[PDB]
This record gives C-alpha cells, structure tokens and sequence, in this order.
C-alpha cells in the first residue's frame, strides 16, 4: 500500500466526489479530498470492528457527553494508520504541502473546555486498547462561537464548520429514533403507563469514526442531528405569507443541535437546555437498547443488561439517562420496578468534574413536570424510595438527625413529603414536610446522579476526596463503596507525538524506540539522560523550532512581532474569574511598573525576557470575564510598542482558542501557569499536556498540579499560593476585615487606575478586588491574598531560566514524570474498575 | 465495459459513500448506490464537455426558468449512457430488480407544469444534439406540493426529496455569486452609479449534469440554493433566548429557495416571489459573465458579448435579466447605455407561453423601486427611450392616436410622462400624462420582454397568431421581425423508448432499426404498415401489457379494483377551470346516469367498457379548482361501488401526478383527452408524449391539437367544440341572455344536485356555470355550450373502439405521425432562428 496509489486515490475524491468546479486549485479542495482518501480506510475498519463486536457480543461502553473537542482529525488519523510517510510523499507529487492541506481543516465546533477535550482523548484512547466503547453527543451546528479580537474585547461569532459538509462523517439514514417533549401520562388497559401527545422530533445518526493507534480497531463517535420529517413544514403558512410560521416546527427541532451550551437565564433558554440533554439520553438509549436486542436475538433476557451495557455520564447533563432508561424498560418492555432499578443501577456511572455549580444542576420542577412528566413520576418514586432507604439507615428515633439527612440527600427539594415519611414528623404536620411557595420547587440532578450509578467518581485524588468530605457527604457515609477516584489523562500520540515531531524523534533516539507512543511508562527512561548535555542540546534546539511556529501564528493572528529568544510564558484557559487570568497579568503589571522604574542597564540584569502568551474564551454573557480580556488586550498595546522595554517583555493574547491552537502553542511552550484558586480546578489536563511537552508548570496546590508535582517532583515545579484547607477561613477573615493586603498589590491597583492602558481605568474591574462584603466584589478568589507568594515565585522561575542547564535538566525529567498522565492508564482503571470491558481483538 | 464491473462499483458506493447503517439492506440503499455507480460517467463526460467549451469557446445559449420537472434520472441516464443491459444484470448479481430500485427515486420537487416538463425536455435534446447549453434555475427544497387525496378532496403536503440529498447534483462551494436586496442608489466620484446597503445573500451553484444520448457530450442545469454565511446567524439573539429573531437572517435567504411559485396575495409573498426571480437573473447572469471574461482572457471585447451568448427567458419570470444585465455593464464594466443597450437586444430572447394574466406579470412599482431601486431607474430609462421611439414612428401629428400606442406598449403604467413626451399634451397638461392616485402605478414586464429580447417567440402557430394579432399588436406594427414561432416539442428518448419499452421493440423492428430514437422522422415509416395484422397484433398486446402496470398503479395509490379489457380514458394535467377537468366528468355522468336508466342488455349494447382516468394539481388557493378535485373523487366512490354498474365504467383521480405517474400511464393510455376552452391553451405538450405512444386524441381546435391533427390527419382525430374566433362571441351572447342551454346539460346538473354523489350536493360548483353575468359565474370556460358537442363526439370513440383493427390503425397512424414534436427540431429551430449556436462534437 505505497504512496504512489494513495496520490491518485487523493486525485479520484477530488475528481470523483467532487464540491468545487474542476478547474479550481486550491489548498481547501486537497483537504476535503485528502480527507476522503484517509476516510477509505477508517470505513473498512470501522465496518470490521462494528460487525466483530455483533458476532463476540461484548459488554460494550457507552460514553456520554454534552461536549466534543475531537479537535483536526487529518494528521491524527494519518499518523495513526501509519500512513503519516505516504501520504506526505502524494501531496508532493500533487503540488502541495501536508502540514498547508492541514491546516486548512476547521475544527469541529463541538466543544468548549476539558470535558469536551477528556472525553476526545478517552475515545482515541479506547480505540487505541481495543476496548469496545462509543461516544454518544450532539452535532451542534455553530458549536459555543468563534472567538475574534477587536478594540472592544472579545466578539463572539457563530462557527462555520459545517458550511462544506464534514468529511469525517457518517449519515446514517437508518438510524433514527423518535423524541418527545411535552405531552400527558394516561393509564391503558394493561395497567401499563403510555406517555402520549406533545410534539414529536426525530434524532439522526451521524457516526464519526474513531481510528486506533496501530491496530485496526475502530471505534465510533455517534452525533445525534434533530429535525423533523419534511411533511411538518406548513405550506398553508407559507403561501399566506407568513414565512416564519410555516417555518416554526422545523425551528424548533433543529435549534437543539444550532449552539453548545445555550445561555438560559431565559425560561426559553433553560427549555432549550433541558430538550438538549433530554434528547441526547434519549436518542443515545434507544439505540444501545437497540443493539442489545439484535445481538441478543432469541436468547433475549433483561437481566444480561448491565453485564453487556456500561453507560457513563459525563457530568450531571445526562442525569436523564436515569429515568429514561426506567421509562424503557417499563412501559415499552414490561419490566416491574425493582427489575427495571436493578438493571438501571448496574448499568449507569457518574463522574463529576467541578464542584463549581453551574455542574451541580438544578432545575424547576415546574418547568419539568411540564416537559417531561412521565419523568417526573419517575423521578418521584425515586426520591420516595431513596428517603426510605434514610429512614432505614438512621431516624425515626432521632428526627433532628434524620430531617438533616433528608435535606443533604432529597432529590426533589422543597416538596411535599411522601405520605410514608411525613408521618414521622407531626407535632400537626412539621413545615420542614412541606412544600412552601416562599421558595422553589427543586430537581437536584447531582443527588439523582449518586442514587442512580453503582459507582460515583472524580477525576483527581485532591479533588474525589474532596467530592466525599464537601460534595457529597451523607451518600459517601451511606454507600461509601460507590465513591472512587480515576485521574485525568491525554493522549499522548495527539499531545507529543502528532503535535510535537521534532521531540518525538528525540524521544524515540535515547529511549531506543518509538513504543513509548503506546507504552508511555517507557518515557522513565528519560531520568538517567536528564544531564547528559548533547540530549540537552537536540533538546533545546527543538523547543526553540517550536517556538518559531508561535512566532508566526502571533504575528498573523495579532500582528504583534515577538523574538524567540526570550521565554514563552503561556496561559491558556477558559476565561474566569477563578482561574485567575486576573492575577497573572497584573503580576506582568507589576514587572513592568518595576522596568519602567529602572536604568536600561537594571532592567536587563533583573529581568529574563518573556512573552507572555494568554488565550482562551470567556463566557459570552459573563460580563465580568469580558472585562478580563478587554483588560489584557489593552496591556499588550501598551507594553508591546514601548520603547523602554522592546523585546524584554511581550504581551499577547492569541484569539479563538481551541484544539488546533493548542497543538502549536503547548510544543513551543516553557512555562506554562495553572494558577486556580486552591480547591476550585477539579483536575485540569493542559497541565498534563504542559509537562509532557517539557513545559514546566507554575502553580496552586490544586487539581492535578498537585499529582503532577508528585510525578516530576517538587524540585521540577514551581509552587506558589494559599492550600486548599486554607480558603473558606481567608475569605471569612477578610468578611470581618482582617485582611490587609500587600503594599506592591496595592501600588499596582492604582497604577491600572492610572489610566495608563488607554481610556478606560478599570475602577470596576479592580473593584471585584476591594471591600470584604457583597457578591462580584470581596476578592473572592484570593487574587490579591496570593499575590505576594506569586510574584515572588516568579522572581525564581527568571533565575532559573538564566541556567539553561537547570531548565532543560527540569524540562526532561517532566517528560520522563508525565507517563502516568496518559489516557490510556485513565481507561484501563475506568475499564476495570467501573466499565468491567475487556479488550476485543480482531483476528 | 462490462456488467461484472458496474456491479462491483455499485457495491463500492454502498459501501464507500454509503448514507446507511453497513448492515442495513433496503432497495432504497440500493438506489443511492446505484445513482452514484451511474453518476460517475457523468462526471467524467461533464469535466469533458465542460473543458472543450472553454477551449472552443463557442456561442453558448442559457435557458432560464423557473421550472425544471426533471423526473427521475436513473433510467434516461443509464439509458443514454447505453449501459441499460449491463446495470439490469449487475442488479440481478446483487440481489436486486432495476424496475424496483428506480421505483425508489424521488422525483425532484423542481417544477410544476409543461414550463417546467419543456425546459427539461430541451435539456436532453441539447446535449444529444451537441448544442453547447446550460439551463439556469433554482433549487426548491420543498417544491410545489405533494398532493394527497383524503375524504375532503386535495391536501398539500411539502415534499421531502432532499431528505437524505441528492445523488444527481455537484455542489460548486467555489461558485457562489453576492445578490442584494433593498438598500439605495448613489453617484460616486467617478460619475458612476453605486448601489449600496440593503440587505445581502450569496446564491450557491448545484450542478446537474445532462447526459446524452449516444454522444460523449454532457451539458448542465446550474440550480442557485440561496444562503448567508454563519456569522449571520446572531448569538445575542440566541444566548438570550429569542431562538427565532437569532435564526432571521438564515431563514429569509432560505425561503426563497423553498416553494415554487409560493402565494403571492400577501405583500410579503410578492416580495419573495420578486426576490426568487431577481436572485435566478442575478446569480445566472453574474456566471455569464464571469465564463464569458475567463474564456476572452487577453483579448476581451464586450462588442463580442451576443456572438458569445445568449439568454432565453422563458415566460416572464426572469425579465429582471433585461435591467440587471444593463446594471452590470454599466455599473460594474463602465458601458455607455447605447453600449449596454445594444449588447442587450441582442442577447436576451423571449419565449411566451400562455396568454393566461398569471403568466403577464404585473408589479406594483413602490414594491419594486423599494426592493430594486437600481433596477426601475434603469427601466425607467428604458421606458422613456421607447416612448421616443413610438413618437419617431407615429404621431406629433395624430396625438390620439399617438395616446393610445403610449397605452398599449408602455412598460411603467399610470406614471408621470418624460418631459419630453409629456410636451406633446397640452391644453395646461392632459390628465393621460399624468400619475392618477386613483389607479396602481404598475410595471408591465411582458412589454419589458418584448423591448428588450431581439427575438419574442410564441410555442404553436395558432398561438404566436393570437401572440401577434391578440396580445402584442402595437408591438408586431412596430418590430414585425422580432416575432416568431417555435412550436413545442417532447424528447422521445424519456416519453417512447424508455417509458415505453415495449412499443420501441415494436418499432425498432418494423422501421428494422432504432435510429428513429435519435432521428425519428423515420417513424414515417410507419404508416405504409398500418394495415397489417401481425403489426397490429404485437402493438395491441404491448399496450395491454402496459395497461396491467396501471392496474396496479390504481390499485396501490387509490385502492379500486380495475380490469385492462376496458378503454383507458385519460386526462392529465393541471386542475384549472379552463383545462376543463369539470366538462370530461360532467360528460362521465350524463354517461352514467343514461346507463342507470336503462337495462342492463342494453348497457353492454350501448357503451363501451372504460376507465376514465383523471389526474393532476390544483394551486392550493384556487378554491373552485380544489373543488373540483373533490367532486370528482365522490363521483368515483359512487359509480365504482355501483353493481348495476361493474366494469362498464369505472372513474379514477390517481393522486400525485408527477413525471414518474406520467411515465406509466401514458403508454397505457388509448384514449386522452384535451379539451380546453378554444384559444386558452398556448401549446400543451402531453398532447404529444400521448400521440407519440399510440394514445387516441379526443380534443378542442386550441395549440397543439391543431398541428397534432394537421400530422396525424383528420380521420384519426376526435374533434369537437367551438373554435378559437367564435369564443369572446359566445360569451357576450351569454351576457345579453341569449344562450339557452341542451335539454340534457340541464338534465346533468339537476342530477348533480339530486345528491346521489355524496352529503355534498355542489350547487356552489354548478352555481359557476348559470347566470349571464358575473365574476366567477357565468359559465365563462364554455362547459354548458360545448357539452353537446362533446358526448356526442364520445359516441363515435365509443363506435370506433367496437373496430380495434380501425382502432389499432389509428393507434398506430398516431405514433408515425408525430416525428414533428420531438424536442430535436424544436431545439434545431431555436438553434439556428434565435439563438444562433452550433453544434460543438468532441474528438
Ligand atoms: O468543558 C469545561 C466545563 O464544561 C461544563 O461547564 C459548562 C457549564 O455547565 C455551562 O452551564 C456553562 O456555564 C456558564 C454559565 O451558564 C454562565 O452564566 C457563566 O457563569 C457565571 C455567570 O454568568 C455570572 O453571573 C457569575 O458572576 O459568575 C458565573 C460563574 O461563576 O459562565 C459559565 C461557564 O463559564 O459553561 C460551562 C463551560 O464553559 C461542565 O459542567 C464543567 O464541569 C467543565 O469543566
Ligand atoms: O408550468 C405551467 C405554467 O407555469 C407558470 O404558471 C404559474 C403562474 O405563473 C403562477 O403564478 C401560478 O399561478 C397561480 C395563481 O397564482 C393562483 O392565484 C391561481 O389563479 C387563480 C386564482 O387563485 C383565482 O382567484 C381565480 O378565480 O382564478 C385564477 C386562475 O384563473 O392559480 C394559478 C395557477 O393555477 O401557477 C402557475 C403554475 O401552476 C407559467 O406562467 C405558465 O406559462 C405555464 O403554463
Ligand atoms: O462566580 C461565582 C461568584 O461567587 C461568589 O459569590 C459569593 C458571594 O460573595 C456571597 O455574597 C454569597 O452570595 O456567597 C457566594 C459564594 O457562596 C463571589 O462573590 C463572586 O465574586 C463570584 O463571581
Ligand atoms: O380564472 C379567471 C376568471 O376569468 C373570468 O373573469 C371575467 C369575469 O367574468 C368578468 O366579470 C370580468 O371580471 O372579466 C373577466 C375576464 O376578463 C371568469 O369570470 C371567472 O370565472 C374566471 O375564474
Ligand atoms: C486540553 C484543552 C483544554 C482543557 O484545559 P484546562 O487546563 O483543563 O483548562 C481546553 N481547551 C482545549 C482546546 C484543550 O486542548
Ligand atoms: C408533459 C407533462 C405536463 C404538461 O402537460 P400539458 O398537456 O401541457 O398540461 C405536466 N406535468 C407533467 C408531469 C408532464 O409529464
């Protein structure tokens, strides 16, 4: 299979399934065809691991996810096929350049932030190990937005990803289940419930294939698209006039999959939310229920479910699997109850990812109960078991203790109790069993989650720790067997060896061969040649190849002109108050205050040169977090055209942040921050791509960092600020104004309220950062706490930087301490220990 | 080239462009992979023809049109492709039957009557004949309609044959043309006109080729799918929950490319109605152009511009072509007017249909010059040049003469004089050149048409006298050489050897070849054989073989229970007071009910068996036609169910009459009828598909039966009614109570009343045919006067039908005389009188 007949397979796609006119020559025509010749492969293989897994019968993994970063699939799909030589060679031949037909690829709007990214790596990953999992998600159409940069801060503009088609996917006609909203519950002749009425949509396959690292597993992306049947479209609307209104019903369905995670501080918004996930749960059961039964056949037993279906819900957006997979297995198979919960309990797993609570969804019941009825009912018989289940494991006699109990742990908050445990409440009847208007009616789906999965974890032992001490406290004391921990991970075949080829042939060279790509735990191997100086030099050299790549993307995506030769400081990250972007550019602030205080001569002695690269997207409505850009953009025209300071300091803010971005920066990267409110990162896995590129990490004691300092050791890592213990207690001592800040903190406030950064001076921002009391304000997230630790761990990162022997030295041995933050270990204990797959090799 | 190959590249594309689950088996997966195994000779044919034009650079001619009933492809294709033997075995190899895998192609939702039936009829004609043309139109999503029939009459349903895309078309993401609506008019430093703002949308080109036949040379009908780029689509709107007003901008440039001819009562639906016609002559003419300017290169000369081009506009609908080409030459190539204006005479021609007032559009001015303000200052200037012109060639002299040319030929009516003009009235100023708020300002297209096309052509020789005497009199005194005639025709490729391949064995035999396909005067040869019984024998089997496919087309889409040894009446087409569905049922029931009063030897002894078979559309809004349809479905239930009646009579409306219908029912047809009022009907071109198939003509002396009967001959013709000049006499003797009806018309409608056709008595329908006076009364179509006429000319088919050897040699006189309406010629004609292009073979 040679490169010469690849090259005229690339010629036929474009030629023989064509979108452009014939004549016309550009780099995007040999992508979509590139891609199409790649895609040949992948079907074959997908076809073969799709029927293997029918005939084996295998416990299959089902994941699930509101998000999807799957990022450019070309390279990564080239390179894991093997094919990564030949097809560099056919594009020769053909008059173009891989890495230019590349970079035309879009990435798929299907994400947003780590979630979307984990769930990505974990399905290359599975693939990789032969382990029979699909993702299921949605196919959002114009995804969360494209970021551009303008005078004003961040603009948000829809993305346009599907504007040709997707070339790495699938449409399977065939495959398309019905979807309800709305409707009413009535009871049939057989005793049986029927949920009927409403509005009725219908979710389409389309499947994207996940190709394996060296095998020929393939596994499968399921992306659910929602419409409606042509027939629903209403002419006499249309040839009336009334354009929109013939239009409605299509509307309806289709916006579903038009943005990831809508903005709902609107009733509309929160509906639109919730026929999201309502949708994806679903759509994604009835075709796992589907898949059971054809494999299964004629013999066909229920009680085989949880022993061939694992169903993993990512976050608390796919709570609904619960319910829905009960509404099943009732009223459209006939299983009782306790049949149909013992089925559900063993077949469905949660993992939470942030104690933040924009995760720990709650919803109105009313709205609910309106939408989704049948599920409500559902839901109800639920929370009236589970408070059964209290009343067993405690009160009765103590009802103090049991009314706590019964608040920590009740799904359906402020509702009237069933009659069976109101009883043990009368004085008469206690207002604590009962519902009052003064407040609302609450579904919390984090509670239903832990009711509903056999197992309960986290995603970093800091933090699923924290999730059974903070979180989850009274279900970890009732089921302390449900609650584990599984360690974030990435895929390093992506994350070194497709982004970063120049070290991948250093790596590869002293450690003897390529495995390592596989067999991670070899990078090891790496410790005993940290000192060695001609590793060191091939070392540095590649990093600084890297760097020049960065050095273009700057200068085309912001025009700014930065110099290789200093140090590539980076912090990319969804834009928030809590990750702190805040603190990192008003520690820059407070070096160039000093610099501009200082003998040219001083400044060169006291300062290593830097670019300080941010990126990310800020929640298009969180104002606060707009601010926060607006702030660093004005920065960086201050500072970048300064005489005084020319290349010892640059400041930069790369727009539109995603996957492909992160491929080019991460490589080129020397420091990278993960500098998080302590106890606020549930794990992070940047971090982990950081360090396997020889970044070294700058940070909080919180999420992975604090693995990851165990891994590379804390002579590798920069730490600085307040422990997670100690948080709760620094705020309250500032609510009662104990605390006083630093003198520097409060210089270079003031120096921002100088009006030196353009016309705006930030009084408001820098007012989230003053007084001890009120929401938005209070400094709640310790910037100015931990600033004095952190500017002064700065100062130690530039007298490190001076001894590029101690760099490099730290650089290699954080890729030879990065094995354990691979993907791959991150399915196997997920695999064993929850999943309970086993790998499936074809023949 | 051979059948084992093309099975192997049918298993290729299921499975390696596949729209389905790999596992799933369907015929309709079958049917995909089957158009696309096809496709690809097209591709490769299309890139050939396309290439050698551009090298050539011959004249190329466009055919502009709203409508295009393209049908299913899949049997003309592979038919002209000359590949029909092999892909009929390939399908046997893989489990499969041709006839029931084409069965599941979805006729394109393109079109709607003869307009569109011709225009694609032309296409193949074009490319068989090696005549460089494209067609130009657009692509409705969801059509006209699709017509059910329930229990109250018609209902429309949108269609849904882009539900899964389709295989016959090339997106060209390269080809995509700015079109702008609204916005205001400017004179910029240059002197030059500059149309700016507004609102803005981007046409998109989807190519499908058109094969054919025998010859290598593929052309193309381009369709324009309307759009906007996804940044358009609006966050803020969506973030906030306004999902809709987020979703503007996409829906209204996607509307317009979603019905065909979409009601127009509302101002808002005369908007879009503008808009679909501006974007056809926008887009098209903008591609023009640019072909035009790629193929000049270095030498490029404007003066070349209508040796290089022409444009047909078909009906009225893209007359905008006219101003909008004067815009660009000017505007945006900086032509003088005189300039502009010659190249346009001599590059747009026109073709009128119908003398019906739906195809004379009239526009409201301040809808216009609101919507296309460039446009009406252009044909403003229009107007007054040709005021100028008619007071060169008349008056000055005679000014109420000169007053009552101005009337007739004016493009802007009720508008304000040219001063110029204006100077010849006054007295101070005449009423006449003055705007009158009392009427509409309007602007007449059809008089744009005939300004601005250097040829205008009517579609039968009675229509382009009634064209030149009737409708456009002033203008024929002014330019008697502009005037012309091409009389219709049909491709007997799609509407003889391949719907009716059982006849063309026939034929091919007795002729002893099958050139006639290609050159079919030599179906003449027919005649001298007309006579012979073991012809007759063959041609009366294969009509009865035919017949047995209709059975179980009745059977399937209506659910009655018909025999093939009765006579298959037929009327087709669309349901239109005028076309006179009413007459031919109205017929049926006086038939009918002279049977119920009668015994039941006599009945046998008095009619002959039939199935009289009615089909066709009627527009929503017209409520009169939509009755009719359910007048006629009762009548059906009535006399099919009726055991004094059996199978002497049976009375079926087949739902959905489409291409595809077409293709079944007129080779089985014996009997057509085409009965429209005298002079209504331009030219009618099922007249001909029916003749060619050895179809019996019952009909009026109105378009194309006259020249129908000149070939045939008067003996094999049923002729019946009032002529074309006794008409308008007829009425305005109804007008003064002079018409006194046939003892037995009354009798009918009497019997109608009775109530026997269901709870529905229809004296609201009968009603439309009493009175002397009175929109919508009044009997304005002529059905009470030609009555007697008519079922007394079914006497004598009747009569002729007892002989099936006359029967049989009129049959076949029928097929030998209509070498005259293949499209072929009606192409050559075009070809060499108007727009003067030659054909172009390849090496
Ligand atoms: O992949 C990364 C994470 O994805 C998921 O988190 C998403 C949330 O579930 C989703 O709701 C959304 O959350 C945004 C809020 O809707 C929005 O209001 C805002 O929150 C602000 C608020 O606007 C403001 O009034 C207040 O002062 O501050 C709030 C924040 O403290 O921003 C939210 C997100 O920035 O977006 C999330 C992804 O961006 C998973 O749930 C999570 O576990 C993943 O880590
Ligand atoms: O392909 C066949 C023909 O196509 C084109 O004709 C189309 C018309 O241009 C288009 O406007 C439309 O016309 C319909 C009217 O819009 C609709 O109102 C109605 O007209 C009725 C009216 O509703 C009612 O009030 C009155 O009593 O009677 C009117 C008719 O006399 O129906 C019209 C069509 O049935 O549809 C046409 C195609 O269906 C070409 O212009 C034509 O030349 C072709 O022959
Ligand atoms: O982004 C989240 C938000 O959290 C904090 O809200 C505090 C607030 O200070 C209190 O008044 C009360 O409302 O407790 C909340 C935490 O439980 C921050 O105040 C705010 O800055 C931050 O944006
Ligand atoms: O469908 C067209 C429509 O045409 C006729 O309208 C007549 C009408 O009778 C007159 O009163 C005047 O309005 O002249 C028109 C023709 O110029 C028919 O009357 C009507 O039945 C028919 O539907
Ligand atoms: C890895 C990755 C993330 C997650 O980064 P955190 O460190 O968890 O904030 C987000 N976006 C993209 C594009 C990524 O590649
Ligand atoms: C030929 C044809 C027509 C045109 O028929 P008329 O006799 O002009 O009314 C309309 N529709 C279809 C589907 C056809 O095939």
């Amino acid at each position: 299979i040679d490169s010469s007949a690849i090259a005229s397979n690339i010629q036929h796609h474009a030629d023989f399934t064509p979108l452009f006119s014939p004549e016309h020559s550009s780099p995007l025509k040999a992508y979509h065809a590139t891609a199409k010749s790649v895609f040949d492969s992948l079907i074959m293989n997908w076809n073969a691991t799709y029927d293997y897994y029918n005939k084996v019968n295998a416990k299959q993994a089902y994941y699930l996810s509101m998000e999807f970063l799957q990022g450019r699939a070309l390279t990564n799909a080239i390179g894991n096929l093997e094919l990564t030589g030949q097809y560099a060679e056919a594009l020769k031949q053909l008059g173009h350049n891989l890495e230019d037909v590349a970079s035309q690829e879009p990435d798929p709007a299907l994400g947003n932030g780590g979630l979307g990214r984990l769930a990505s790596c974990f399905l290359d990953s599975l693939a990789t190990l032969n382990y029979p999992a699909w993702g299921y998600g949605l196919r959002y159409r114009y995804g969360l937005f494209k970021q551009i940069i303008t005078k004003d801060g961040q603009e948000e503009v829809a993305e346009n990803w599907l504007e040709m088609g997707n070339p790495w996917e699938i449409v399977r006609n065939d495959v398309s289940y019905p979807v309800k909203f709305y409707g009413k519950v009535v009871e049939g002749t057989d005793g049986r419930k029927h949920w009927i009425g409403g509005e009725n949509i219908k979710a389409v396959a389309h499947d994207v294939p996940i190709p394996g690292y060296k095998t020929k597993t393939t596994n499968n992306l399921r992306l659910w698209s929602t419409t409606v049947p042509s027939q629903n479209f209403d002419l006499g609307a249309f040839n009336a006039g009334d354009h929109a209104k013939a239009n409605e019903a299509h509307l309806n369905a289709e916006k579903i999959c038009h943005v990831l995670y809508p903005g709902d501080e609107s009733s509309e918004g929160k509906i639109l939310r919730l026929k999201q996930q309502y949708t994806l749960c679903s759509a994604s059961l009835q075709d796992i229920i589907s898949r059971f039964e054809s494999r299964a056949g004629d013999s066909l037993n229920w009680e085989d479910f949880p022993s061939k279906v694992a169903v993993q819900m990512n976050d608390t957006h796919p709570t609904l699997c619960i319910p829905e997979l009960m509404r099943i297995l009732m009223d459209i198979k006939g299983l009782s109850w306790n049949e149909a919960w013992s089925i559900t309990e063993r077949t469905v797993a949660y993992t939470n990812h942030t104690v933040l609570p924009e995760a720990l969804e709650k919803w109105s019941l009313d709205i609910m109960q309106k939408l989704l009825p049948r599920h409500v009912e559902i839901i109800e018989t639920i929370d009236e078991e589970l408070m059964n289940n209290i009343v067993s494991k405690y009160g009765t006699a103590d009802i103090s203790l049991l009314k706590q109990k019964l608040k920590d742990m009740r799904i359906l908050d402020n509702v009237d109790l069933p009659a069976s445990v109101a009883k043990l409440f009368i004085k008469e009847l206690d207002p604590f069993a009962k519902y009052d208007p003064q407040f609302p009616r609450v579904v919390r789906m984090a509670n239903l989650c832990v009711v509903g999965g056999h197992s309960v974890n986290g995603v970093a032992e800091i933090h699923s720790e924290i999730v059974k001490q903070d979180v989850f406290n009274s279900f970890y004391e009732m089921w302390p067997t449900k609650f584990q921990n599984k360690t974030n991970g990435v895929t390093p075949r992506r994350w070194i060896r497709f982004c970063n080829p120049e070290l991948s042939t250093i790596i590869s060279k002293w450690i003897g061969s390529d495995d390592w790509i596989l067999n991670t735990d070899k990078l090891a191997g790496l410790k005993k040649f940290a000192d060695d100086e001609d590793l060191q030099s091939e070392w540095r050299t590649a990093k600084r190849n890297n760097k020049m790549k960065v050095v273009s993307l700057i200068r085309d995506k912001t025009g700014y002109i930065v110099s290789p030769d200093a140090m590539f400081d980076v912090q990319v990250k969804r834009i928030h108050e809590y990750k702190r972007q805040l603190l990192n550019i008003l520690g820059i602030v407070y070096r160039y205050k000093k610099m501009k205080e200082m003998s040219a001569k001083d400044r060169r002695k006291s300062f290593v040169p830097r670019v300080c690269i941010f990126g990310g997207k800020a929640f298009a409505t969180y104002v606060q977090a707009k601010r926060i850009v607006k702030f660093i953009t004005d920065v960086a025209a201050t500072v970048n055209y300064d005489p005084d300071i020319g290349d010892l300091l640059k400041v930069v803010f790369v727009p539109d942040y995603n996957v492909s971005v992160a491929e080019t920066l991460i490589p080129a990267s020397e420091l990278s921050q993960h500098i998080s409110t302590a106890g606020m990162e549930a794990s992070g896995t940047s971090n982990m791509k950081f360090a396997m590129n020889g970044c070294l990490l700058i940070g909080t004691l919180d999420g992975a960092n604090v693995e990851i300092r165990e891994e590379v050791g804390e002579e590798n890592f920069f730490l600085f600020g307040a422990h997670a213990p100690e948080i709760a207690g620094l705020r309250q001592e500032r609510a009662e104004g104990k605390f006083v800040p630093d003198l520097r903190f409060e210089e270079v406030k003031e120096y921002v309220r100088s009006g030196v950064f353009g016309t705006s001076n930030y009084d408001e921002l820098m007012g989230s950062l003053e007084g001890n009391e009120g929401y938005g304000r209070a400094d709640y997230f310790l910037v100015g706490k931990d600033f004095p630790s952190y500017i002064e761990c700065q100062e130690k990162v530039d007298e490190a930087y001076r001894d590029q022997k101690l760099w490099t030295r730290m650089s290699i041995l954080n890729t030879a301490g990065s094995p354990k933050f691979s993907s791959d270990r991150t399915i196997h204990e997920y695999a064993k220990d929850i999943w309970d797959i086993s790998p499936v090799i074809m023949p």
